[PDB]
């Protein structure tokens, strides 16, 4: 209140203390590039080594989804079953449950579920992920001289690398890109069949001589008296070298001689999962992905698996590097120093607009030091309510700073006015004005707060952005109100004492001489802002709308397709292309290309392949020619011609949530009884009729694999169990020389490893080699494999999908030119029900959110309305008055709408946020006009006109200055074209020019709309 | 089992998955002769004990698989309780006709 | 132990190495006259270890099945000697045909701290000292060791390290604090000085 | 301030107390149930007052 201005020393400790409280909220507290903002997800992941995708989704994928019920707050689910074996099984989750909760449900079904798996699946175990997209980091591991080859490299970064980090803070969710060691044992048919063995055999003599055979206790209890002596027994140990597996004795022939295991195979310290070739720069390699943790700093974190590295690099063998792809990490350092600058930036503006305007160092030093006080009040309030130190919360501020500044210059302005005129010594003018503007900025900050509640208020991923910028400006906004109410009059009350002003003085001249006219034309005024208001809701219906913009994070990524059924060397080949064309022809600006095959965001395969890019730091590129996005565009044009391949590159999404306000997602399921293909069928009549109205959805591409031929093997179960051979044996030779059999566990450099059993790599490429291996009669004879079955080429599907237990198809879409999102989830139903009888649709993952709560935008900026209403009439004592504040918000509108639409934005939420920003500067001005009017009104008995003139040219500097200052502030975010420019364009243009349109219409109609009220 | 099988073939296993979880002040293990292992992961002070069991819990099956028989048809005994005696209340016969 | 007066009674919480038995069989020799390695070693590790079978009801409760050999059979180095095993054939070979013992040496308990192995240690401290002048001396004893080993304390001595770093910064934070509240109570800034200069007496 | 020793809580008397008995290794429970033995009887002869 005003008993701060008799006790200066109150203010300033308290001042101290915010500045305290700042100070030790910015040095501890979580910074990152943005939150956790897409609903938790859970993941289930099951490996069945060897099985087709129908055999995955019979036996893992159906039975772990038939399983999952009970979970709360459960949104879908969706499976994927691979041909490599891979069942998984995502499950998203609402926003604001807790990930952990959701793991632990998941993971109790499935451990209920799991003895219905098959063993084969059961012996792998099933991993139950909370983690989500968006790694952090893909540091790799490379070698310098040689001799270490991928699976070295991978197997040392698997068995003394992922365990020693991914305890480091910030750092949960560690993914490898290689396969530790195993003991690979190659198979031959010709040897096995010299012998009269089967693969049945050699796995089960690995089972009986690699095992750990508990001895017991020599000694021992219960025991006799007399016992002295108590010692353990060995009788077996794991093997652990190769050359030992090689000495498993599989049987004793009648000659003498033995029959080693090496005689019959091939024992080699392999790798596990051998669809997966990385290598950086060309040169082969192996990494890791760092997926960051859910509370983490973006920043510290980076630098301490930095420092574990160069720790831990002292244990490398030989010649073993740790090159950084990727790594986000100065992108997020980058952007928070420029908004410290753009912040620090202000506050010198605002100095130096002060000292032009004011003319009096005393005065312009009270803004000076009051608005850091309140900037780190606002860090502390943050920090105690756990807000991470992010770009949405930064920038949220941004804008914090310029109300901040009005609220400074108002207080200061008056202040020195009132000791200007009427001869009145600081501390009776300090009382007075603050008399004058208390219980007025009170009412401010009740309306300010009642405009930017609503935005608090959303929900979904829309509503966690909207609720860290609303949080940042509502705190600034508190704080900004207190501090000017307490910290302000003390130092007005302390520090002030006894060419263009000229300018300023004939500009407030002409202004009050032509703000006179209003018993002219008023009406005729009224008429010219309907039209206004009118063509603010046509721009509003003509800007489009978008997430956030893209950004230059500084990497990009690249996904090499190649058609069907193509085998790793071609992936290899085309990805060998890709990096050569960006490291011969773009060696400017690209720094490094980790190519890693065989992992596909569509899928594992040896059809896919992805590609992550760097790029040379900012400071190494400059223009347009050398951005992320001019380099993409030409690279895309480059790589059309890659001979075999769909490599397709692309740019970073923003938080990996949609393609902006056209992309849907719907998803085809079957229903009814229909098989998959007759749902193929109805997937094949549309991707065709949609595209025969291109004019709402244009890139309607069917996500998902297609039809591929598949080899069958007819086994004759008479012919064989006639002549001796049973079923079983046959079905379980082919099985584990074609589709490897994982046996036992063994021990390795002090590390347990699988040890697996498949045949050799000459053995199993083609289809005349499976009239190459032999089977066994009951009585010891062996019969070749082709005397029993016989082959056919059927086709099949290499990735089966299924969404809520339902078989589906995964259609994604975008939406033609200016038709929005929701014509075209309009048009996609409907088209959908013209297909055969018996399938549906389901939106999934980017539409669900808009299918289920629409109308959750207005209905709060309604009640901000009324209750910003309910302010105005409690505080002016009159249900009138109110209008008069409230007719000035489309003047701002409009300005926002025009500036931001003839310069080449869109709606993103940054110009949201900036739209309420420039309403509530403009709401504040109103309010300050139409209260000097009010009390001179009701105190010193006037004229409807004569009090409001008086009030206008009052009230003209401080505007003239508050919003001078904030247009210039935001200035450089325009012009802005480095790193993060997307954001600083967004926060600016809107805002610059908002603030213009605002502040010109705002005193040139307050005193029609005034008058208008009053009179009517 | 011995201490050396055990330390191997149970403790490496299970060991192998517990890193850091949530406050992870610092982590033992030991591995007895007489068949028996016994992590004793220690948490942050403030952390809640059953989101520490829950998170113990969801890392120990990544582990789970690696495990041999012979240490499931006894079971794993995860627990949140203190590590150190309460009371302990002792039952002896009067006469002495029960043996122990 | 030779400088009793700082740390008293230093112990190791551990155990030290034992003899061990070992045996080995030829799985060649055994398997050349039939008996399996399967059996042979299914045989040992039941005689000597146990063996939980089953299930079964006593007084109404579940408990345990378990065989074993007897007490006079699992005693010595020799007793090995007197198991048979059965061949492929229906006749029994004695085990100590094809199988050779030996002694060897090996822990009984490892144990790992933080993820290596570690030898915890126990010990009180001397007379007139007090914990944290035995912490830092045996901190200090550390330093005089072979290469390769650390030292970490935990348990009490965590948070007693922590207590003794934390105390004086919270007197400094204290001091100003009370400092500001002089300040801002009494409007003035000579009694938060006046004041300020009487706590260190 | 630096000459004063440092500690955490001090020690109490909480009425009980513990005696460890290690054997050397490879010793049977007969001589480690004849350590205890001992252990007990001097406490229940030598401490009957305590
Ligand atoms: C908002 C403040 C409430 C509205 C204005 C009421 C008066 C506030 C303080 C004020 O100016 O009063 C002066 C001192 O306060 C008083 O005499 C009593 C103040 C009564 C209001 C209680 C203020 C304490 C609130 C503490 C909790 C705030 C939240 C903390 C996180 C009176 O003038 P004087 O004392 O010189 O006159 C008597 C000497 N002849
Ligand atoms: C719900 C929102 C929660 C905060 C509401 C009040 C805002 C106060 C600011 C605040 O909490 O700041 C914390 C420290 O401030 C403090 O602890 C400052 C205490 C100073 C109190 C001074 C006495 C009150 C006088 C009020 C004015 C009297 C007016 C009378 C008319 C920041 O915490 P952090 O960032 O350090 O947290 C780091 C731990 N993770
Ligand atoms: C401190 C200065 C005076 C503040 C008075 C009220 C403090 C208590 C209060 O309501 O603040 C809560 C925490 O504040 C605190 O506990 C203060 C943090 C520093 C002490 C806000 O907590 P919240 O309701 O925002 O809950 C956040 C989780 N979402
Ligand atoms: C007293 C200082 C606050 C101590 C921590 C209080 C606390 O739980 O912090 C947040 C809420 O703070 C509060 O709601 C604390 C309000 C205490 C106000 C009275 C003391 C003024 C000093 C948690 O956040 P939450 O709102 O989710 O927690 C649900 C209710 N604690
Ligand atoms: C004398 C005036 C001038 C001097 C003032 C001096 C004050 C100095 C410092 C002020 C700044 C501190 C206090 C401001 C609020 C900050 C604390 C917010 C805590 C918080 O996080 O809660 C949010 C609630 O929204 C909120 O912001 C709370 C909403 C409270 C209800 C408001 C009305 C709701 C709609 C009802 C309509 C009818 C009208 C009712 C009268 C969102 O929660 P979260 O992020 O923790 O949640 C996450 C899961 N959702
Ligand atoms: C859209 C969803 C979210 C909505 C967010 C907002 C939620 C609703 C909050 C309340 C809305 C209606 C309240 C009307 C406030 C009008 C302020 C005008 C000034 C006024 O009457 O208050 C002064 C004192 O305040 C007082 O005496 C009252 C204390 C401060 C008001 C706030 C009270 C808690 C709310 C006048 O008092 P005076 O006449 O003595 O002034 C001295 C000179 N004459
Ligand atoms: C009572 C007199 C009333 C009459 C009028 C006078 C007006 C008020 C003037 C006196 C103010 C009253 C006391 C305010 C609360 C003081 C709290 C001190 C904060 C503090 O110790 O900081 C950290 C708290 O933890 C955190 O992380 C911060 C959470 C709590 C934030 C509180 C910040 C207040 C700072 C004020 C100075 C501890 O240090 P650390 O955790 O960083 O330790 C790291 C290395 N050990
Ligand atoms: C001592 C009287 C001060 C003026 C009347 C109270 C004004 C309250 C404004 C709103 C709360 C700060
Ligand atoms: C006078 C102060 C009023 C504050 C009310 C906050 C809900």
């Amino acid at each position: 209140a005003n008993y701060f201005i008799d006790r200066p020393v109150f203010a300033w400790v308290l001042a101290i203390i915010m500045m305290l409280a700042g100070g030790l909220a910015i040095m501890n507290l979580p910074v990152a590039q943005y939150p956790q903002i897409a609903p938790p997800t859970i993941t289930v992941s099951a490996t069945y080594p060897g099985a087709d995708a129908q055999t995955v989704e019979d036996s893992v994928t159906q039975v772990i989804e038939q399983n999952m019920n009970g979970l709360d707050g459960l949104m879908y689910m969706s499976s994927t079953s691979d041909a490599a074996g891979n069942a998984s099984i995502t499950l998203t989750f609402e926003t604001g449950t807790s990930p952990d909760i959701a793991q632990v449900q998941v993971q109790n079904k499935l451990q209920l579920a799991m003895p219905s798996l098959p063993e084969a699946v059961q012996q792998q175990g099933i991993s139950v992920d909370k983690s989500s997209s968006n790694i952090l980091m893909v540091a790799a591991f490379i070698s310098d001289n040689g001799s270490l080859n991928q699976y070295d490299i991978a197997d040392y970064v698997a068995s003394n690398i992922k365990d020693p980090l991914s305890r480091t803070a910030g750092v949960g969710s560690v993914q490898l890109f290689g396969s530790e060691y195993a003991m690979r044992i190659w198979l031959d048919p010709q040897k096995l069949n010299k012998y009269n063995l089967v693969p049945s055999d050699v796995i089960s003599q690995i089972k009986v001589q690699n095992n750990q055979i508990s001895g017991g206790q020599l000694g021992g209890m219960p025991q006799a008296a007399d016992q002295q002596l108590n010692a353990s027994i060995i009788v077996q140990t794991r093997l652990q070298t190769p050359e030992e597996f090689g000495k498993i004795l599989l049987k004793v022939q009648q000659d003498g001689s033995q029959v080693l295991l090496r005689d019959v195979a091939r024992v080699e310290l392999g790798a596990e999962d051998y669809s997966t070739v990385a290598r950086y720069n060309g040169k082969p390699a192996a990494g890791i992905a760092i997926k960051l943790a859910a509370g983490a700093n973006a920043l510290d974190t980076s630098r301490a698996v930095k420092e574990e590295l160069n720790r831990l690099s002292a244990y490398f063998p030989a010649s073993l590097k740790t090159v950084y792809p990727y790594d986000t990490t100065p992108f997020i350092e980058i952007s928070i120093q420029e908004v410290f600058k753009t912040l620090v930036e202000a506050i010198i503006l605002v100095f130096l607009v002060m000292y032009l305007f004011l003319q009096n160092f005393r005065a312009t030093i009270i803004p000076t030091i009051a608005v850091p006080v309140v900037i780190l009040g606002t860090f502390a309030i943050l920090s105690a309510v756990g807000f991470t130190i992010n770009t949405l919360t930064m920038f949220g501020m941004v804008l914090a700073i310029g109300l901040l500044v009005d609220d400074a210059i108002v207080v200061v302005e008056n202040v020195e006015r009132v000791i200007a005129e009427d001869k009145l010594p600081p501390k009776e003018a300090t009382h007075k004005s603050m008399g004058q503007i208390q219980r007025a900025l009170v009412g401010i900050a009740v309306v300010l707060s009642a405009v930017f509640m609503p935005m608090a208020f959303m929900s979904g991923a829309t509503g966690e952005i909207y609720r860290q910028f609303s949080i940042t400006l509502i705190s600034s906004m508190l704080l900004s109100v207190f501090v000017a109410m307490s910290l302000t009059p003390a130092l007005c009350a302390t520090i002030l004492k006894a060419r263009f002003n000229t300018l300023f003085e004939k500009s407030t001249q002409h202004y009050t001489d032509s703000t006179r006219s209003l018993l002219r034309c008023t009406g005729r005024y009224m008429v010219v802002y309907l039209l206004i208001c009118a063509g603010m809701a046509v721009l509003f219906l003509r800007t489009p709308t978008s997430f956030l913009p893209e950004e230059d994070q500084g990497v990009f990524m690249t996904t090499a397709q190649l058609p069907s059924g193509a085998t790793m060397v071609n992936t290899t080949k085309v990805l060998q292309q890709v990096t050569d064309y960006y490291l011969t022809k773009e060696k400017d600006n690209v720094q490094s290309v980790f190519t890693v095959g065989g992992f596909g965001f569509s899928g594992q395969g040896q059809n896919n392949g992805l590609a992550f890019i760097s790029l040379k730091p900012w400071s190494e590129r400059v223009g347009e020619e050398n951005s992320v996005t001019a380099i993409i565009q030409r690279a895309m044009i480059a790589l059309s011609s890659i001979n075999k391949a769909v490599v397709f590159p692309f740019n970073l999404p923003a938080v990996a949530e949609l393609g902006t306000a056209s992309g849907f997602d719907m998803e085809l399921l079957d229903n009814g009884n229909l098989g998959h293909e007759k749902l193929t069928q109805a997937r094949n009549e549309l991707l065709s009729l949609a595209a025969q109205s291109p004019n709402q959805v244009t890139g309607v591409r069917p996500n998902g694999l297609e039809d591929t031929p598949m080899f069958k093997v007819n086994v004759n179960a008479a012919k064989a169990e006639a002549m001796g051979v049973a079923l079983s044996d046959i079905n379980q030779t082919i099985s584990t020389a074609f589709g490897s059999s994982y046996v036992n566990d063994f021990l390795n450099q002090g590390r347990v490893k699988k040890v697996y059993v498949q045949a050799g790599t000459p053995f199993r490429m083609l289809p005349d080699n499976i009239n190459q291996w032999y089977v066994r009669n009951a009585s010891g004879t062996m019969a070749p494999l082709s005397a029993y079955s016989s082959t056919e080429w059927t086709y099949g599907s290499p990735r089966l999908e299924r969404y809520n237990g339902i078989p589906s198809m995964e259609i994604l879409g975008e939406a033609a030119a200016g038709k929005s999102t929701g014509d075209a989830m309009k048009f996609m139903a409907d088209l959908v029900a013209k297909l055969p009888a018996g399938v549906g649709y389901s939106w999934t993952g980017l539409s669900y959110q808009e299918a289920l709560s629409s109308n959750q935008a207005p209905a709060l900026y309604a009640i901000s309305l009324v209750v910003v209403f309910l302010a105005l009439a409690a505080l002016y004592e009159s249900w009138s008055i109110p209008f008069s504040v409230m007719l000035v918000v489309p003047l701002g509108v409009v300005g926002a709408l025009l500036a931001t639409d003839l310069r080449g934005l869109s709606n993103d939420v940054y110009f949201q946020v900036g739209l309420l920003t420039t309403i509530g500067l403009s709401a504040k001005n109103a309010i300050l006009i139409v209260e000097f009017a009010v009390e001179m009104m009701q105190k010193e008995g006037k004229t409807p006109i004569e009090a409001i003139i008086e009030a206008a040219r009052m009230r003209l500097r401080p505007i003239l200055m508050t919003s001078l200052a904030f247009i210039l502030g935001v200035l450089p975010l325009v012009i802005s074209h480095g790193a993060g420019s997307g954001a600083q364009n967004a926060v600016g243009t809107g805002v610059m020019g908002g603030m213009f349109a605002a502040t010109v219409l705002a005193i040139y109609f307050v005193p029609v709309f005034f008058v208008v009220v009053e009179h009517l």
